[PDB]
DNA sequence: CTCCGCGCTGCGA
DNA sequence: GTCGCAGCGC
C-alpha cells in the first residue's frame, strides 16, 4: 500500500490537513509500540485512510518547523467535530481507542463513531468475536495477503495497537487503517440492506460511548469494607468445617461430592433425593432433615464469594489519585448473543447478593454480609441506581396481551411472592428472600420453557405434581402461551427471531431433527424475544440518559476527562454499572436530585408500550446501603 | 447424547 | 493450555 509521511514535508503536512477537513468519513488506527527501556504502550502515531489503499501516517514521535504541538493543535482540529459537520469516524476497537487517545494525547472525539466488530455483531449476535483477520475474510478478502503478512490480526487487540508484534506502529497502523476503512463501507452496505444501520448508527455505537465512558470512569471500590467482610466470612468457614466435622464424625471435603454423598445418604441414613447426588436442589430439600447440608451450602456460598469476587476485586483495585479513592476498572463486553452488556476483569456483575452469617455460641448472632456495600462514590457524592419495575413481565405483556398478566402487573404485588405463597403454602408477606428468589426463579423458567422434572427437583416436589403446576400456569396466562405458540411458527417460517429494534437473533436449529436441538432453539427463541427487547429498552435509557445529562453541561462526562483536565469540583453524574434491568449512577451531592429526575424521566420515556414503563430510584452511599429516593 | 434463558470466573482433570 | 463443572449475578 501507500505510507504517505505526512509529518515529513511541511507543504506535504499542511495539503493533507487540507484534504483531511474536507472528508465527512475516515478511519483510525493508533500506532502503539514499547517504551525501547522496559516494555509499556507508547502511542508512536496513528493512521488516516480515507479511500483506496492510501494511509496517511501522523506521526507523533521529521520536518523540525512541525513541532509536535502543531501537530497536537491540527489533530484536535481534525479530531473534534463542529456545528452539523456531519463527520463519521471509523475505529476497530472503538473504547479501546477512545480510552487511549484520551489519556494518552488529552484528545476528546467528537465526531459519529462506527465500529466493525459492532456491526458483525450486530449482523449476527451468535456470530464469533470479530478479529481483523475474520472481519477482513469475511468482507474483503482480496486484501487478506496484506495481513498475510503478520499474524498478529489473528488477535481482538487492534493491530495498530498491539505492541507485542515484531512489525512496527506505522505499518500495522496503516494496514489495520485501510482495511477498516473499506471492510466497514462492506459492513455498511450489508446493514442497509437489512435495515439494521439505524439501530447501529443511533442506539449500538452511542451505547459503545456510554460503555467507554463507563469505563473511564470505574467504579469506586473501599478495601477496608472488603477486609471486614473477609474476616468474617474466614471467620465462619473455619466454624463451618469444625462443626461438619463435628456432626460427621470424621473430615470430609466439602469439594469432594463423594465424600458428601458418603456422609449424608450412607453414613446419616439420609434419603437420596437418580440417587446419591449431592447437587443445589438435593441439598435445599435434606435441608430440612439434618444440619449438615445447610452447613455444606454456607461453606459452598462463602468460599465462592471468598474466592471468585474478594480476591478479584482486590487485585483488580487501583488508586484514582486525583479523587483520593481506590476505583476498580472494569471491562465492558457487549458481544452477547441478546443483546445485554456484561462485564469482565473483574465481573462486578457477579457480586453476591445480601446473605447473613449467624457467629456464636448461644444461637449466634446475626451479621449481614452485604459485598455490594465495599463500592462507595466519591468523598461527598451518592450512588444513584435507578430499577426497572418487572422490565422482561412489561415487555411479554406488550407483546402476548395476556390480560391476567397485564391484571397481576395493574396490582401492584410480588408475583414471586405469590408464587411461593402458592407453593409454600404461606403467606406473601412471609417470603423471604431466599424463598422468593427461587420463586422469581421458577417464575422465568415456567415463562421460558422448564420442563416438570426440573421444577419438581427444584420445587422439591414429584415429577406429576411440578407438571400439574406448569398446566396450571398454561390455563391461567394463557395469552402468554399463545403468543410463544405464534413465536415458535415465525422463527419457523423466518429462520430467526426481531427484538423491538429489529435486531436478528438466527436459529436454524429450530428445524432440527434431535428433539432437544429443536426445544432449546425454541426456547431460545422465546427468551430472546424478550430479553434482546430488554436490553434494547436498557441501551436506549442509557443513551438517552447520557444526551441529558450533558445538555446540561457544567460537568465532566467522563472523571477520565477531567482528571486529564486536572493535568475542579466534581458536579454531575457518572456512569459506574449497568444490571441487566438497572442502571448506577454516581452523582454529586448538588446534582443528587437534578441527575435523578433525568434517570427516571428517560428511563420511563424511552420507548412507548401498552403498559407504562414503572421505574424506581434508589439513593445511597453505597450499592449496598441503598434508599427509596423520591424523584 | 439430551430439555427455562443470558452472562462470568476459579479450580480441576 | 483448554475446556468443563459448578459457584454466583441478572
Ligand atoms: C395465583 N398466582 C400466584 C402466582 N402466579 C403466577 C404468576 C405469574 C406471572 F408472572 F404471570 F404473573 C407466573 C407464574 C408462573 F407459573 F409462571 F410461575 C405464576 O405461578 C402460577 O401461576 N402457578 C400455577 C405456580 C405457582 C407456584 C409455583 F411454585 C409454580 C407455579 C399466579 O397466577
Ligand atoms: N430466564 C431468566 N431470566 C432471569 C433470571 N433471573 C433474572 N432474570 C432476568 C429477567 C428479569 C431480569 C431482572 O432480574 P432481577 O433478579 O433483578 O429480577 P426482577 O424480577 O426484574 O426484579 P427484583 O429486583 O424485584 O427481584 O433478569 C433467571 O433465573 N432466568
Ligand atoms: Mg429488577
Amino acid at each position: 500500500l501507500s505510507i504517505i509521511d505526512v509529518a515529513s514535508d511541511q507543504n506535504l503536512f499542511q495539503t493533507f490537513i487540507k484534504e483531511w477537513r474536507c472528508k465527512k468519513r475516515f478511519s483510525i488506527s493508533l500506532a502503539c509500540e514499547k517504551i525501547r527501556s522496559g516494555d509499556d504502550t507508547l502511542v508512536v502515531g496513528l493512521a488516516v485512510c480515507w479511500g483506496g489503499r492510501d494511509a496517511y501516517y501522523f506521526s507523533l514521535g521529521l520536518d523540525p518547523s512541525l513541532t509536535l504541538k502543531d501537530r497536537m493543535w491540527y489533530l484536535q482540529s481534525c479530531l473534534r467535530k463542529e456545528s452539523d459537520k456531519e463527520c463519521s469516524v471509523v475505529i476497530y476497537d472503538f473504547i479501546q481507542s477512545y480510552k487511549i487517545l484520551l489519556l494518552s494525547c488529552g484528545i476528546s472525539l467528537e465526531q459519529s463513531y462506527e465500529d466493525p466488530k459492532v456491526a458483525c455483531w450486530l449482523l449476527d449476535p451468535d456470530s464469533q468475536e470479530p478479529t481483523l483477520h475474520s472481519i477482513v475474510t469475511s468482507f474483503l478478502p482480496h486484501e487478506l495477503p496484506l495481513l498475510e503478512g503478520m499474524e498478529t490480526s489473528q488477535g481482538i487487540q487492534s493491530l495498530g495497537l498491539n505492541a507485542g508484534s515484531e512489525h512496527s506502529g506505522r505499518y500495522r497502523a496503516s494496514v489495520e487503517s485501510i482495511l477498516i476503512f473499506n471492510s466497514m463501507n462492506q459492513l455498511n452496505s450489508l446493514l442497509q440492506k437489512e435495515n439494521l444501520q439505524d439501530v447501529f448508527r443511533k442506539v449500538e455505537m452511542p451505547s459503545q460511548y456510554c460503555l467507554a465512558l463507563l469505563e473511564l470512569n470505574g467504579i469506586g471500590f473501599s478495601t477496608a469494607e472488603c477486609e471486614s467482610q473477609k474476616h468474617i466470612m474466614q471467620a465462619k468457614l473455619d466454624a463451618i468445617e469444625t462443626q461438619a466435622y463435628q456432626l460427621a464424625g470424621h473430615s470430609f471435603s466439602f469439594t469432594s461430592s463423594d465424600d458428601i454423598a458418603e456422609v449424608l445418604f450412607l453414613e446419616l441414613k439420609l434419603p437420596p433425593g437418580g440417587q446419591f447426588s449431592t447437587s443445589k436442589d438435593v441439598l435445599n430439600k435434606l435441608k430440612a432433615l439434618h444440619p449438615l447440608p445447610g452447613l455444606i451450602l454456607e461453606w459452598r456460598r462463602i468460599t465462592n464469594a471468598i474466592t471468585k469476587v474478594v480476591f478479584p476485586l482486590q487485585r483488580e483495585k487501583c488508586l484514582n489519585p486525583f479523587l483520593g479513592m481506590e476505583r476498580i476498572y472494569p471491562v465492558s463486553q457487549s458481544h452477547t448473543a441478546t443483546g445485554r452488556i456484561t462485564f469482565t476483569e473483574p465481573n462486578i456483575q457477579n457480586v453476591p447478593r445480601d446473605f447473613e452469617i449467624k457467629m456464636g455460641g448461644s444461637g449466634g448472632m446475626p451479621f449481614s454480609i452485604s459485598m455490594r456495600h465495599a463500592f462507595v462514590p466519591f468523598p461527598g457524592g451518592s450512588i444513584l441506581a435507578a430499577d426497572y419495575s418487572q422490565l422482561e413481565l412489561r415487555i411479554l405483556a406488550h407483546l402476548s396481551h395476556d390480560r391476567r398478566l397485564i391484571q397481576v402487573l395493574n396490582t401492584g404485588a410480588d408475583v414471586f411472592r405469590s408464587i411461593a405463597a402458592e407453593w409454600k403454602m404461606i403467606e406473601p408477606e412471609s417470603v423471604g428472600d431466599d424463598l422468593r428468589q427461587q420463586a422469581k426463579q421458577i417464575c422465568y423458567g415456567i415463562i421460558y420453557g422448564m420442563g416438570a422434572k426440573s421444577l419438581g427437583e427444584q420445587m422439591g416436589i414429584k415429577e406429576n405434581d411440578a407438571a400439574c403446576y406448569i398446566d396450571s400456569f398454561k390455563s391461567r396466562y394463557t395469552g402468554i402461551n399463545q403468543f410463544m405458540t405464534e413465536t415458535v411458527k415465525n422463527c419457523k417460517r423466518d429462520g430467526f427471531v426481531q427484538t423491538i429494534l429489529g435486531r436478528r437473533r438466527y436459529l436454524p436449529g429450530i428445524k432440527d431433527n434431535n428433539p432437544y436441538r429443536k426445544a432449546h432453539a425454541e426456547r431460545q427463541a422465546i427468551n430472546t424475544i424478550v430479553q434482546g427487547s430488554a436490553a434494547d429498552i436498557v441501551k436506549i435509557a442509557t443513551v438517552n440518559i447520557q444526551k441529558q445529562l450533558e445538555t446540561f453541561h457544567s460537568t465532566f462526562k467522563s472523571h477520565g476527562h477531567r482528571e486529564g483536565m486536572l493535568q475542579c469540583p466534581i458536579r454531575g453524574g457518572f456512569f459506574i454499572l449497568q444490571l441487566h434491568d438497572e442502571l448506577l449512577y454516581e452523582v454529586a451531592e448538588e446534582d443528587v436530585v437534578q441527575v435523578a429526575q433525568i434517570v427516571k424521566n428517560e428511563m420511563e420515556s424511552a420507548v412507548k408500550l401498552s403498559v407504562k414503563l414503572k421505574v424506581k430510584v434508589k439513593i445511597g452511599a453505597s450499592w449496598g446501603e441503598l434508599k427509596d429516593f423520591d424523584v
